[PDB]
């Protein structure tokens, strides 16, 4: 069994992932900076499909227009030399001290206008480079204390910001959609739109909701103790899974951003099963941090492992679903019945149906086991490659 | 300072709260059952406005129609004798073994039809007793294992169920709205619609969304580590806060349902500040469990304390907002600016505005402190009644 | 590959595990009670080595001495007929309402004396049946509120209780040791001795510490977000791992008690690696609850799966440690150096050693990568049976 | 009511607390560096008793001996000019990249010897400045992955390190004790000795345990969902509370280090009640980070608020314990009985005592309520200054 990725697998990486220098709240960098060109080349050699960037990863904050142009031209040449694509881009509205109280929801109105202008400039660049999705991660939108932020006013400001961005895109005629990335906390004590559900709900209040989806990250929903495959199912059900960030997280703690497959391994299996069976066709993007224990050899080993673990889990999920004994077990657990309408006959027929209440044998129904444990042990056996 | 509740304060209690006998996963009941009539009388004497019920709290599961009628007539007489109201009602779709895999999203189709019929019968009763809101808590909708539940199919079934309920209500001409109560886990390993955000998002996919809101519970959002006042702000912003359940919870663990004011006390303060400043006009309902250490005297002491703590926090939040030094601090932290539009001048003017980018002094902006710590210490001083 | 357990594998089960009827805080039993004799027989057929019990699982609370004698005689015959052993026993000091504020640390002194007497009576029975370890799980020792329990007084009472139990055992000449089982919460809001560390620390203050060890449970340390293999390593390091309870838990929430291998699968792998490489020789006991969705067929499927998952992980951990490439990777990550003394040369030599400070090249040291990511991907490959 | 601290209150602050520049994992510094001399002066003016330091906060990493001497002389003059004391000091073994895999438990043996030498040099300085307690926080001792660290070997290395430090102190004749500071995670995925219990247990295996205690931090135990006052009670019970770090934390997430009184306010009340009623006489040290939203005015406001909130809670805990109605409630809840021995009469008398088992009326005992809810509402009323 080997598991070599190819660009057709649509694996992508942010520049800031393999380029993370290892600075954490308690320690200095353990690695030197990587030139974006070198990252593109190394990732292409590993079998990646593409890369993504924040404005500030590519063009140093404060660069002159002429320095701007040269950074972009070198990057473009790297993409041309390797066949790598740029499917997604985003804005850094969190590192510079001016964003210490947020970008779109900063209390200072002048900061909010600046955040919008910085964003628009990068949307134009994203379109130029061929990106299809523009992510917004409002990492500084939130508060450490209750009186610092009136959340209804802040949501008004957030809606206003996204509405203006949609006006811009439509007026310019750009073929790009937005994806909001939720996170419950860190670096703010609580972040606005903390989960996939809150982001989905917010989108429905925007002026042009069809332009907006979610970019969920495995570790972020897990920082709220939530079931990531369930949240992705809800996003797929809503037609809003525009992009996805893959990584690993061990429970409720700081955002670890481990390589994909690390952290909750069974959740990774059910996630891949869901993405492949739903036919999600977008990038498989890894937003991860090689641990700061590693040198550059360990950075590339960690990046390769992201892709490797996806392909192993893809093979095991596929074998699970194709196994005749598993298909029989799904029927024994009535997954087929779950998929049938409860009352296609309609309300009136349901009300008139004595077998649904008056004559329903609740005791006999209650006695039926669901057979879920046998089903779940077949899933475990498939995951571990122990089928017998 | 005294803090006596009156029915005008709109405090309400479920029958199942003061009536909880103390059975937990590891122990037998520590208290005898309470007759609903006796509960109505005792709560009226404490100053409560009303009570709520599950079908099965009022009418024993399996009761004959004639026994049904007598249970209702005695209850009605109790309400008549005391002036107590019944603003909300709900269905028990979780205790009986037939619901072990859910009600609306059970894999067995016959169980799903039964759950709908049991619900409709209680909606009619709720209307008869004057309830304005019908809550749905899908405590068994979910799974312990990944293959047991296809969540997209389950959401189809959940939508189907709520759509049929809305058809029923509209066809009957009833003046009642629905409120979905989220919970992330317990008793299932993961519960569908685990947070206020996921429930809000789901509602937007229903056929008649205006009939549906949320019933958030303080402890449930806290079981996901979320900021409850922030989630309530989002529900208010959306126009969907139809009902609310007040209690206390100490962190991420099993659902404690402590009396209101216990658990996260500062969160209770910011919640009351928000409810009163938004002019929420619905019931202040307590869904709590007197600890099983208590006898009946401690049950009524715990219930009284729920109301007492609300009224103390209401007085402290009001004093905070009325304090001229606090109003000056809110301006120093630019809460006034948060409430002003970022760009009422419009996209084009924003793009043409050199002071928003080209000439914006990012360094000067970054240097401005937000003054949030002084604001939060004034809030602490007000909460503790230590103002100087 | 097959994975059939035999009694030499020392797998054991509590009567209360497969016998759990499915009652949870929100629902009635979904299964009928099992006779202990039938459980012994079914578990023997599955390949179990032995069973464990609480006093009240075997002898109904309040039984007459003569009824007591018959329950024991039937049970003994079942053990004789099957070859099953009883390596551990414990006391129920949590179900009866008299224990609502604890057993050994109840505020009421008469309850504390009763708890000791109930315990001693079962120790005699445990010895008669051949148990080597007596577990104490103080599930009701704790509090929901801060003033209810003075924890220093409560620890005095807890020490007093365990000291008296050790006096009893030594005076009777019994060959039995005690194992304290920690749990952070549930059913009390906070439980005393909440983690393996707190229990280890407490033991050192007892009069005869050598008689006491810990019985850690996978899910309990995980309810505090802790690393279970790390806590077991500390218990092994201390010489105090007398018994262990195996199950699965998905994160910080209510105590799920899933079958072993469910929940955090990578943690299960590192745990088995540690137990087998340390040569832990005690029982592999499963304290788990077959989900209440299951009928009796699913109960036995869940029990079998506990044993199956242990044996698969045992095979994968063994292959990992035996793999020459893994041994080379451990050396590349300097695990060999971790095992060598830092300063066997002694304090004075260390102080005189200029290469340890004055002449140490901190920059060169800092540049060395730890190679942990490659090591961890070899572990992942072994776990998934994907080695190439 | 006013609440002005004086040096007799023994409030202390680390240099790194008010001096935190605001750099977090996602953002640059928002404040300029503070000179230690200026911090000493400002804190003295606020009423602080003293300051603490890491070696590297006072003497820049890599400083020449002569630069070392000047940094110390200026600092000493500041202490002399203000009357401020230095009760505790510690070592930075976490910021420099050489410590990326730990200090005392780094896999590289040469790094471990360096960490010891760096520590010893600062112990000498601590003694010179008058410190009584030397803290060790092993923030890098731990792992992100299971094979990276053999925890039994790592504990051997940790014991070896602390044993050598105790040899040094005793051989030099220094009057200083060590205090180990636990933390469950961050910056490592899991940190060794993650809680107060694990640190207490470890100490008992050291060669000279009387030289070692714990330095618990409010937020750290709360990052594991634990009850901080309960853990402090266990440390007091053991005679090992040598120092304490006060701050605030909102639940299980990244280490917030908010000002004391923020986060879990009721836990802060029960902590102060316990410290004052046990007569803890050590420093009240604040290890906190003024949020990076603040300018220097907000830094000093946050520091003042730490002290203010301690003094308010001290007044409320004292009023609670002195209230005759509270003393009557404590007796109603049998706290007096908790403090009496269970069996001072001895094992034999207990075994012979028919009223402890044979004739004990379990039903009557079970019926007695504990009256904890009334007690806890009196505590709430006292905390909020609402007594009536
Ligand atoms: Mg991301
Ligand atoms: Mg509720
Ligand atoms: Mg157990
Ligand atoms: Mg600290
Ligand atoms: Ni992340
Ligand atoms: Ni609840
Ligand atoms: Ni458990
Ligand atoms: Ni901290």
């Amino acid at each position: 069994m080997n598991y070599q990725p190819t660009p057709e697998d649509r694996f992508t990486f942010g520049l800031w992932t393999v380029g993370w220098q290892g600075r954490d709240p308690f320690g200095d960098a353990t690695r030197r900076a990587l030139d974006p060109v070198e990252s593109v080349r190394r990732l292409a050699e590993l079998g990646a499909h593409g890369v993504t960037f924040h404005d500030d990863d590519l063009i140093p904050f404060g660069s002159s227009d002429s320095e701007r142009e040269e950074h972009v031209k070198r990057f473009r040449q790297a993409l041309d030399d390797t066949g790598m694509k740029v499917p997604m881009a985003t804005t850094n509205l969190f590192t510079h001290p001016v964003f210490k109280d947020g970008g779109f929801t900063a209390n200072d109105r002048d900061v909010r206008r600046y955040a919008l202008r910085k964003t628009i400039r990068n949307i134009d660049l994203a379109v130029e480079l061929g990106a299809e999705t523009y992510v917004a991660w409002g990492g500084r939108e939130g508060a450490e204390s209750g009186g610092a932020k009136d959340v209804r006013d802040a949501l008004d400001r957030m809606k206003e910001a996204f509405d203006l961005l949609g006006e811009y895109v439509t007026s310019q005629g750009y073929d790009i959609r937005f994806a909001i990335e939720p996170k419950p906390n860190e670096p703010r004590g609580d972040i606005l739109l903390p989960t996939v559900g809150h982001a989905l709900a917010f989108i429905e209040r925007l002026e042009r909701p069809e332009l907006y989806g979610v970019n969920p990250e495995v570790g972020h929903e897990q920082m709220a103790g939530l079931n990531f495959p369930h949240g992705i199912a809800q996003a797929l059900w809503a037609g809003k899974l525009f992009h996805i960030d893959l990584n690993g997280q061990n429970g409720i703690k700081y955002d670890q951003d481990l390589r994909f497959g690390a952290g909750d391994l069974r959740a990774a299996f059910w996630l891949v099963d869901l993405l492949e069976s739903a036919g999600y066709s977008g990038p498989r993007h890894f937003d991860f941090k090689p641990p700061r224990t590693e040198d550059f050899d360990g950075v590339w080993a960690s990046a390769a492992g992201c892709m490797r673990n996806y392909l192993i889990l893809k093979e095991r999920a596929a074998a699970f679903r194709a196994d005749p004994e598993v298909q029989e077990a799904l029927r024994a657990s009535r997954l087929d019945e779950l998929a049938r309408p409860t009352a296609a006959d309609g309300l009136q027929a349901l009300l008139d149906d004595r077998s649904a209440f008056e004559e329903f044998d609740v005791d006999a129904a209650a006695a039926r086991g669901m057979a879920f444990e046998r089903l779940d042990q077949l899933a475990m056996d498939h995951l571990l490659g122990a089928r017998g």
